[PDB]
């Protein structure tokens, strides 16, 4: 029996059928080749299991024994699972671009990740300069921006502003873009959004031995401990180049240092299932991060001397336009070509599965068309070793990582202390929202961030401090927390 199937991505709703021998790699392969995206390992499709249990699809399993919830269509959500530890230096494609600007937008609009106020008014400005390109006095009127999200609850909440007044004051700043190209707004988007504390983090409610109630951060970078009443400023916190092996049994995870001289770093989950994800998500950002401490590959330098090209061809294509093509149209317009690349898909396929039967059925002229049939069904797969590893007990020791391995947030710097003009746009931003705020609307993240910025504190100052000394001593101090 075939199943159908809707896998939504941030951009697009695909529909199509699978059948019970569908594995989980030909599921996401349908997906991201018919969008077009190469770089796979940062994506994963999510769904909700039977429990009612968010969880991520397994490659190589069949998807009709991954205990999907029943219903007509199975419903997926196409998303990143793993994060860039420099979005300007790693995302290639326009594509993946694309979706993790959108991904990462949802998360701040949604207040997902903590944003403050003066940054949500710029990042609203990238955004309306991403989607609908240069502002025009002449052309963008009352109603423009009437149905776009601007901005987070929270701070519409606690200004005396009319939606009015903060489309004009978006407005102002949207008019500082112009030339911007729209994946240039993108990107500048999320080298802003990169800088905030909550961006990238996987939050996890963890205890130590002695029940001290805890938040584990796992992201790109490492792991982090946080307080339970601040998930802004972790005090602890290991870089993934000091972990050796990362296992749990039932409720109870272990981190085996590098360092053989360190203890252990114990603590608990309150449910086996979460561990998993965990231990899932430990070993995925890892892998990655190990990747990134070594030299391009062959097929990474490749599509990034494509992907640059395909930029050109684009802009060189768009320079002949006549006419703007509006938002909503735009998304139509990328809606249909999906649902056209995904129909050639399945006809290629089709036609290739039987040109291949013929062939092997029927030798010199039938070898080379089976060569080229075989060759056509793998090119709708994607490399196995593009793909991040997969997995009441389970884990294992993690791959070391090169000899001359230095790990990168010792010089890491915020956008904000190296640009001077972004600096100057957020101070500007703060004074103006002072004159409509109100100060019995801010909520306990607001002055957690406030003390921070108040204290000369950021992201990666504050990695920098919390992984000092060597292991045992930040294994002790959690331990005393
Ligand atoms: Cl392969």
């Amino acid at each position: 029996k075939s199943m159908n199937v809707r896998v939504t991505t941030m951009d697009a709703e695909l529909e199509f059928a699978i059948q019970q021998t569908t594995t989980g790699k030909q599921l996401f392969d349908q997906v991201v080749k018919t969008i077009g995206l190469r770089e796979v390992w940062f994506f994963g499709l999510q769904y909700t299991d039977s429990k009612g249990d968010l969880t991520w699809i397994k490659l190589y399993k069949k998807v009709m024994q991954q205990d999907v919830k029943k219903e007509n269509p199975l419903q997926f959500k196409f998303r990143a699972k793993f994060y860039p530890e420099d979005v300007a230096d790693e995302l290639i494609q326009e594509i993946t671009l694309k979706l993790f600007y959108l991904q990462v937008k949802n998360a701040i609009l949604s207040d997902e990740i903590y944003c403050p106020p003066e940054t949500s008014v710029l990042l609203a400005s990238y955004a309306v300069q991403a989607r609908h390109g240069d502002h025009n006095p002449a052309v963008h009127g009352p109603g423009f921006l009437a149905n776009d999200r601007l901005l987070p609850q929270r701070v519409t909440d606690q200004h005396k502003m009319s939606r009015e007044e903060w489309e004009q004051s978006i407005t102002n700043w949207w008019q500082e873009h112009r030339g911007m190209l729209r994946e240039d707004a993108m990107m500048e988007y999320l080298k802003i959004a990169q800088d905030l504390e909550m961006y990238g983090v996987n939050y996890f409610e963890i205890r130590n031995k002695k029940n001290t109630e805890l938040w584990l951060g796992v992201d790109a970078l490492g792991l982090n401990i946080y307080e339970k009443d601040d998930k802004l400023t972790p005090k602890i916190g290991f870089p993934w180049s000091e972990i050796r092996n990362i296992s749990f049994n039932d409720r109870k995870f272990i981190i085996k240092p590098i360092d053989k001289k360190a203890p252990d770093f114990v603590f608990f989950a309150p449910r086996v299932r979460v561990n998993k994800r965990i231990l899932a998500l430990c070993m995925g950002n890892h892998e990655l991060y190990m990747r990134r401490r070594k030299p391009d590959t062959i097929d990474v330098q490749q599509m990034k001397a494509q992907a640059r090209e395909e930029k050109l061809a684009k802009q060189a294509q768009r320079e002949k336009l006549q006419l703007e093509i509006a938002a909503r149209e735009r998304a139509e317009k990328k809606q249909q070509e999906y649902q056209d690349r995904l129909r050639q898909m399945q006809e290629e396929m089709e036609r290739s599965q039987a040109n291949l039967l013929e062939a092997q059925d029927m030798v010199e002229d039938a070898r080379r068309k089976q060569d080229e049939a075989a060759a056509a069904l793998l090119a709708a797969t994607t490399p196995q070793h593009h793909h991040v590893a997969e997995r009441e007990s389970g884990g294992g020791d993690l791959a070391r990582g090169p000899d001359d391995l230095v790990d990168p947030v010792a010089d890491r710097r915020t956008l904000a202390e190296r640009n001077e003009r972004l600096h100057n746009q957020l101070k500007a931003l703060k004074q103006d929202l002072a004159r409509s705020c109100d100060e019995t609307k801010e909520t306990a993240m607001d002055k957690i961030h406030r003390e921070n910025v108040r204290q000369g504190r950021d992201k990666y100052k504050t990695l920098r401090e919390i992984r000092k000394g060597n292991t045992k001593r930040r294994v002790d101090q959690f331990e005393n927390m």
